[PDB]
């Protein structure tokens, strides 16, 4: 059941292999080439002959390996301005002769793929999405699950540099310019910008490097928008595109009257994935659904995170409703650190959150899971970016996930016959059943849950 998609854009031509078409398909193989059909476009109408040769040899690879791979379904999409050129239908003949049966997206339908793909990763968007890739950068409306209107201009990375040098206010004026013909972004004021495309991914990792962010993660990395024009001058003073990059972001951002810069991990690719999706699937919790993923393929009896997450909820009834699911995530990850050692896997686990591809997630949720399953998995607590409440918090879920795998053996349909209860600081430990799992180390974790609620521990038969 595996899927390709391979992007045809005006600068990179990339093959994206998915492991099946899923809510959040896994990435089992990710290939570009910089072939730049669309740079000679504006200025000849026509694409060079050197970018149709690579493009040809390279997307007969690509063929190739989804061929090897036995792939399911490929898809491959190409941009409406290189059809358009004066060797366009030639150069899209010679795709087909290749065996691909490339499908042409207008400004509206690649704006559509772009903004689900957004949709798809922040399914609460509420935003402008900014697609900046190197014939054009599509500005799309996304709110409450939908797309509500787009803009394709043409500013795409090889056309920055072209404005820039005109004047030092040569691109202010052509986005004041052009954004008087765009009559949704009245409506669209004060709302976050979210970055979709390989130049502005960049600029991002450049950020987090000079900022010495501890642990840099791409998804829903969050700049001011004040932030870009600075990155113009560290680029000038590290020791071209990605000056432009910043450029273009600083003013587009300005004009847009953005309040934040959101970098998305997904873009038109995954756009198009979740539009292949039934209306029903959707809707489902992407984090959710690539956490039980995992913890089927890794864990040593599947998943069996759920029946951890109702058990040990009894526990976490007043936490902040945006928490639930945070904590089933954690959940559903439980198990997937068991095959390293021991003293590793608060470790490893640590890294599967903080070193994966995940969506449905900010940083700080990723850091309440990640303290969460440390603590799960730790025999031996401060934390700079959450509260102290948060941070007493996660420790308590991971002592609570502690004792459950521990209890059951990690079989954790045995836990519905016992209940985790916490009232006048006590922790109660009840069994109405499966009596025989009591034992010593399992006291011991118990103590170690108390401790972390500032309570005493009890356990009752029932
Ligand atoms: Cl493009
Ligand atoms: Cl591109
Ligand atoms: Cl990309
Ligand atoms: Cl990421
Ligand atoms: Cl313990
Ligand atoms: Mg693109």
């Amino acid at each position: 059941g595996s899927i390709g998609i391979i992007d045809i854009g005006s600068n990179s031509i990339r093959l994206v292999v998915y492991d099946q078409l899923s809510r959040a398909p896994r990435i089992l193989f990710n290939e570009k080439i910089s072939a730049q059909l669309g740079r000679n476009i504006p200025v000849d109408g026509r694409i060079d002959e050197k970018a149709i040769e690579l493009a040809i040899s390279e997307l007969t690879r690509f063929w190739k390996l989804a061929q090897i791979m036995e792939l399911s379904s490929l898809r491959t999409v190409a941009t409406a301005a290189v059809r358009d050129a004066k060797n366009g239908a030639f150069l899209l003949g010679e795709i087909a002769k290749i065996g691909l049966e490339v499908e042409v997206l207008s400004g509206e339908e690649a704006g559509y793929a772009s903004g689900y793909g957004v949709l798809s990763a922040i399914p609460d968007a509420d935003g402008i999405v900014g697609d900046l890739g190197g014939g054009s950068l599509e500005l799309i409306r996304v709110s409450k699950g939908r797309v509500k209107d787009r803009v394709s201009l043409p500013l795409g990375v090889l056309r920055i540099a072209d404005i820039r040098k005109k004047s030092r206010n040569a691109l202010d004026n052509f986005i004041s310019e052009a954004f008087k013909k765009i009559d949704w972004l009245a409506d669209a004021r004060d709302l976050p910008f979210y970055m979709v495309g390989g130049a502005w991914r960049s600029l991002a990792k450049l950020d987090m490097h000079v900022r010495h962010y501890p642990i840099p993660v791409l998804h829903n990395y969050i700049m001011s928008p004040d932030r870009p024009s600075k990155l113009i001058r560290v680029i000038q003073r590290n020791n071209e595109q990605l000056s432009d990059a910043a450029a273009l972001l600083a003013v587009v951002s300005r004009h847009l009257h953005s309040r934040a810069l959101v970098t998305s991990a997904y873009g038109l690719r995954e756009g198009l994935l979740y539009l292949s999706l039934d209306k029903a699937t959707r809707k489902l919790d992407p984090l959710l659904w690539s956490a039980n993923q995992r913890g089927e393929t890794a864990g040593r009896f599947y998943q069996q995170g759920e029946a951890l997450y109702d058990w040990m909820s009894t526990l976490f009834a007043q936490d902040p409703p945006a928490y639930h699911r945070l904590r089933h995530a954690a959940c559903l990850l439980a198990d997937s650190a068991w095959q390293a050692n021991p003293d590793f896997r608060a470790e490893q686990i640590l890294s599967i959150i903080l070193h994966g591809r995940w969506v449905g997630l900010d940083a700080y949720g990723r850091a309440l899971i990640g303290q969460a399953l440390a603590v799960s998995y730790d025999g031996a607590i401060t934390n700079n970016l959450l509260s102290e409440a948060d941070t007493i918090r996660a420790v308590r879920w991971g002592k609570a996930i502690r004792l459950g795998m521990r209890l059951s053996g990690g079989v954790t349909t045995s836990l519905k016959k016992s209940t985790i209860l916490y009232r006048n600081n006590k922790i109660i430990l009840q069994f109405s059943g499966n009596y025989k799992l009591k034992g010593e180390t399992v006291l011991r974790r118990l103590r170690s849950l108390a401790s972390s609620f500032e309570a005493s521990e009890v356990v009752e038969f029932l």
